[PDB]
RNA sequence: ACUGAAACUGUAGUAGAACCAAUCGGGGUCGUCAAUA
């Protein structure tokens, strides 16, 4: 597989301060945007959501260097990276 | 007169940006009603 000195599990509770909206594809006949929701009908926030917030964040950190956000968000075209490590 | 084996359809990607639940309105004030004798 890929080499792995060491897998980290981070977790914790994050609260809504101040009101959220993740939208579906939109619309549910009760309003004009809509949340988005799981499978099951649960409302949920796409780990692919989180993930461009957390990425897109560590941008203006990181001054939008390319090199250290691949480096842990993954690469589809650098020949040495791929897949994400988060 | 002899089954090929082995191989993740996967990798990167924030359903988001913009949008005032808002515009107008003195809690106000007078003669009507019935049809005959």
């Amino acid at each position: 597989a890929r080499k792995v000195t060491t897998r980290w599990k981070i977790t914790g509770t994050l609260i809504a301060e101040t009101p959220l909206h993740i939208g579906g594809v939109g619309g549910d006949a009760d309003t004009d945007l809509a949340l988005a929701v799981n499978g099951a009908g649960e409302y949920y926030v796409p780990g692919t959501s989180l993930a461009g917030a957390l990425r897109g964040w560590m941008t203006q950190l990181l001054n939008n260097d390319e090199s250290q956000i691949k480096d842990l968000w993954g690469d589809h075209l650098d020949a040495k990276r791929g897949a994400s490590f988060v």
